[PDB]
């Protein structure tokens, strides 16, 4: 029961608690409704400024709502996460016109999130959000820094599309974090297959040196200072894109190859990507969404 809500049915568990399907009371529209998973005021005021932001591919922060010592956020639902269709789609393929426009519209919605210097920090198929007309969303963009390192879900993290100046301890977050994820996010609509589904942050980070190759100070001036890098790490060469992710084109392969350079600074920006020549013919194509 609440008192502001009618029909509250659990969707799951979200990065921060549980994440319900509510119909408000008074109004009666469906929204997905957060209930943040306490034991933090900065965080209201921070979040808050949140609900001002407003763009196609990020997904409204309706409102917080602080009552009975508890924090709730509301935000647009939507019927379908990315990771479900891409299962969904696992026998025939996302099409490449689909994969390249949910693409495009991913780094629309970074380049407006990061030019109001609100990073995400932790995006994944599961807060990358679908409609029936052809659009996909980031949700949650600016809650890390608001929570933040911290862990409030019960659920085993994902660690997949995390940078790897994150999995080396660097404390300090760039926009590159977010480049990195939507190349490993890129990587897996089109093979349909996760790139890196490591089981551990050693794992992680080797699976990256598997298929990259090592870091070294030549790549990524600084790695050898990082505080979680270690001399003893093996010394692996890198394999090139053409085995990584084929059947993707020229085209794709440069452009994920800019996503995932070692060095955060030296990563492609998402207003830079949206001028790559991969999106000269990109199109709106319509899902085939099963609800
Ligand atoms: N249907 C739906 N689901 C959402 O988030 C979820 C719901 C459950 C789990 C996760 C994964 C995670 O947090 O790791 C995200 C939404 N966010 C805004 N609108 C939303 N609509």
């Amino acid at each position: 029961f609440m008192e502001n809500f009618q029909k509250v049915e659990k969707i799951g568990e979200g990065t921060y608690g549980v994440v319900y399907k509510a119909r408000n009371k008074l109004t009666g529209e469906v929204v997905a409704l957060k209930k943040i998973r306490l034991d933090p005021s900065t965080a209201i005021r921070e979040i808050s400024l949140l609900k001002e932001l407003n763009h196609p591919n990020i997904v409204k922060l309706l409102d917080v709502i602080h009552t009975e010592n508890k924090l709730y956020l509301v935000f647009e639902f939507l019927h379908q996460d990315l990771k479900k269709f891409m299962d969904a789609s696992a026998l025939t393929g996302i099409p490449l016109p689909l994969i390249k426009s949910y693409l495009f519209q991913l780094l629309q919605g970074l380049a407006f999130c990061h030019s109001h210097r609100v990073l995400h920090r932790d995006l994944k198929p599961q807060n990358l959000l679908i409609n029936t007309e052809g659009a996909i969303k980031l949700a949650d963009f600016g809650l890390a820094r608001a929570f933040g390192v911290r862990t409030y879900t019960h659920e085993v993290v994902t660690l997949w599309y995390r940078a790897p100046e994150i999995l080396l301890g660097c404390k300090y977050y760039s926009t590159a974090v977010d480049i990195w994820s939507l190349g490993c996010i890129f990587a897996e609509m089109v093979t349909r297959r996760a790139l890196f589904p490591g089981d551990s942050e050693i794992d992680q980070l080797f699976r990256i040196f598997r298929t990259l190759g090592t870091p070294d100070e030549v790549v990524w001036p600084g790695v050898t200072s990082m505080p979680d890098y270690k001399p003893s790490f093996p010394k692996w060469a890198r394999q090139d894109f053409s085995k990584v992710v084929p059947p993707l084109d020229e085209d794709g392969r440069s452009l994920l190859s800019q996503m995932l350079h070692y060095d955060p600074n030296k990563r492609i920006s998402a207003k830079a990507a949206l001028a790559h020549p991969f999106f000269q013919d990109v199109t709106k194509p319509v899902p085939h969404l099963r609800l």
